[PDB]
């Protein structure tokens, strides 16, 4: 069923409260045992969002190789995700650390350090170029290059150096900035602009490895973000792009994370956004 007219369908009879409860009785459960270790307390932000233990990422270290983070893998869009939590005060070394061992290229980051007059993440990145960050209990260094300021996100190119083999790497850091601290946009125009950006950098490509995605708990804005990107791709392959199906490859997603799409009204963006994609690449 063409979703444009599943949209007009529910939004006429008002069941996207419905509609997503049904999703979350389907979702997959798995174990988070590691997550749940005593050991780990502190590396979790939030007490009821876990990795599943079969996709989460190790970090290379034999102390302790945990991190709040997932692998999303997408065998048909041939798209690979991590998704993972704002960074804490005490796993910001670990965090940069994930991102050297994995190869990724680029940061993707959909929330402000404060918002709602609390603190949603720590300021993880150097915001002056004289003026670099040193993660001591990982062996990196990390310094900001330049900085690109637009009306509804900040482009960043910054240097990590991994101090053990003095090798260093480019990685782009994307950060989508009006994010409303209520609610969701009105238009997913801005929102689907800044995702075509991360796409052109080559970030999302398969030479590097997985993008790293976040928010304050990396399941609801960050869902958004790979949720939109995978459907799209999936349009783009097939012979009949209505046989695309948001709610089985949202079921898909959950098989890897717990929880992508926090809110009913994230679900109805998430349409809106794939149905105004399609529009822009594929009517026009
Ligand atoms: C669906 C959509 C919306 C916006 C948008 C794109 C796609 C992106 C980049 C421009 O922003 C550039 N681009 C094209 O010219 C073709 C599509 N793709």
């Amino acid at each position: 069923m063409e979703m444009e007219k599943e949209f007009e369908q529910i939004d006429k009879s008002g069941s996207w409260a419905a509609i997503y409860q049904d999703i979350r009785h389907e979702a997959s459960d798995f174990p988070s045992r590691v997550a749940k270790l005593p050991k780990n307390k502190n590396r979790n932000r939030y007490r009821d969002v876990s990795p599943f233990d079969h996709s989460r990422i190790k970090l290379h270290q034999e102390d302790n190789d945990y991190i709040n983070a997932s692998l999303i893998k997408m065998e048909e869009a041939q798209r690979s995700y991590i998704l993972t939590q704002g960074p804490l005060p005490n796993t910001v070394g670990h965090f940069w650390e994930m991102v050297w061992e994995q190869k990724s290229r680029g940061v993707v980051m959909l929330n402000r350090v404060m918002e709602k007059g609390s603190l949603k993440c720590a300021q993880y990145w150097p915001q002056k170029e004289e003026k670099e960050m040193i993660f001591e209990d990982t062996n990196l260094k990390l310094t900001l290059i330049s900085e690109d300021i637009k009306s509804y996100y900040t482009v960043r190119q910054l240097e990590l150096e991994n101090l053990t083999t003095q090798e260093t790497r480019e990685i782009l850091h994307f950060h989508y900035t009006t994010w409303p601290d209520f609610g969701v946009p009105e238009s997913p125009a801005s929102f689907l602009n800044f995702l075509f950006k991360v796409r052109e950098s080559g970030s999302l490509s398969p030479e590097h490895g997985p993008v790293v995605v976040h928010c304050s708990a990396g399941i609801g804005r960050s869902g958004t973000f790979c949720l939109a990107d995978t459907c799209l791709l999936l349009m783009d392959k097939r012979k009949d792009p209505s046989s695309v199906d948001i709610k089985k490859v949202l079921l898909e997603m959950r098989k890897f994370r717990m929880g992508l799409i926090q809110t009913a009204d994230q679900l109805r963006f998430s349409y809106l956004a794939v149905i105004e994609g399609a529009k822009f690449i594929m009517g026009d």
